[PDB]
């Protein structure tokens, strides 16, 4: 073990190896130090509570386990995680240490003026990620700009900060439909997609309600084919119960975009996510073409997520992921 110090921070303490210097606050309880061993700037997390209630503590686990997992350039990865507890008797405080990138793509959006090359080498690179992310069996449901952090060069990661973030949820996500295949992220590919290109938030609902309400108004109410699969009583029996809607053709809402681009949109933004075009599919469509390369969009190593459907005491989820901080390899 390295030599650690302690030091108060936004009435937060933090104990750290003595690698990481020039501690100084950013957000959870997140600050930039300079790490002297690699001669780079990294993001430091010190978890709150990590083992505070069962959900805490599976929580906790699922963090250590899906960061451990994470090994490709557009996703965020795990450079290290570490304690100052000796012991699992005294271990209590968890810190993860990843790069700190200048902005989310929030910031970048409106203020910012971006062409369609802009638009082609940030969507690349979030599909990239989403194959990745999608061919280890995890769907993110919380894709929006504040989880995309963008560097000065435009290179991209996703994440997850986690706790309007409606604005990019799917439309099955928001009825709450408990049956989310992967493709609820592709629809959230869409609105971001949408928004750098006409600078503007594409479905800006105030509420719950006014969300599902501009989103119908774009996509049209469900068809005859969609219909046919709703199981359920009154979830159907509201049809045309706000107008019975025709899809607006999107080359008209994107006036003077790239044809392709609004080819595209019109793959990701389907109501019926069974139509949806994939992660993998939509790398494959020429939008991308200047970026797109087949050999180097890569999927992720078998994740197990048994853990998942586990019900443990707070002091197995504990002991777990103590076990995960002292198996942690660090990146070459
Ligand atoms: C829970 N979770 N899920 C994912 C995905 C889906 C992108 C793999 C990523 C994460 N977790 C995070 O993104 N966590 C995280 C940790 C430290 C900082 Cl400074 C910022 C964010
Ligand atoms: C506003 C009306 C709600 C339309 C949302 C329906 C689109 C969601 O997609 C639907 O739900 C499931 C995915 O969770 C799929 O398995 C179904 O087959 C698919 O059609």
């Amino acid at each position: 073990r390295p030599t650690f110090y302690r030091q108060e921070l936004n009435k937060t303490i933090w104990e750290v190896p003595e690698r990481y210097q020039n501690l100084s606050p950013v957000g959870g309880s997140v600050c930039a130090a300079f790490d002297t061993k690699t001669g780079l700037r990294v993001a430091v997390k010190k978890l709150s509570r990590p083992f505070q209630s069962i959900i805490h503590a599976k929580r906790t686990y699922r963090e250590l386990r899906l960061l451990k997992h994470m090994k490709h350039e557009n996703v965020i990865g795990l450079l290290d995680v570490f304690t100052p507890a000796r012991s699992l008797e005294e271990f209590n405080d968890v810190y993860l240490v990843t790069h700190l990138m200048g902005a989310d793509l929030n910031n970048i959006v409106k203020c910012q003026k971006l062409t369609d090359d802009h638009v082609q080498f940030l969507i690349y690179q979030i599909l990239r990620g989403l194959k990745y992310i999608h061919s280890a069996d995890i769907i993110h449901r919380d894709l929006k700009p504040s989880n995309l952090a963008v560097n000065e060069d435009c290179e991209l990661k996703i994440l997850d900060r986690g706790l309007a973030t409606r604005w990019y949820r799917a439309p099955e996500i928001m009825l709450n439909w408990m049956h989310y295949n992967q493709t609820v992220d592709i629809w959230s590919v869409g609105c971001i997609m949408a928004e750098l290109l006409t600078g503007r938030t594409l479905f800006p609902g105030t509420d719950h309600i006014d969300q599902l309400k501009l989103i119908l108004r774009l996509v049209g109410t469900p068809g005859a084919e969609l219909l046919k699969k709703i199981s359920s009583e009154s979830a159907r029996n509201y049809i045309q119960s706000l107008t019975q809607m025709p899809k607006m053709n999107f080359a008209n809402v994107f006036i003077g975009a790239n044809p392709l681009a609004v080819d595209l949109l019109e793959k990701m933004l389907v109501l019926d996510s069974d139509k949806r075009i994939t992660a993998a599919q939509a790398l494959a469509h020429a939008y991308f073409a200047q970026y797109h390369d087949p050999d180097d969009e890569p999927v992720a190593d078998p994740y197990d997520q048994s853990f998942e459907s586990r019900d443990l005491l707070i002091d197995e989820w504990k002991s777990l992921t103590y076990d995960e901080v002292i198996s942690f390899v660090p990146p070459p």
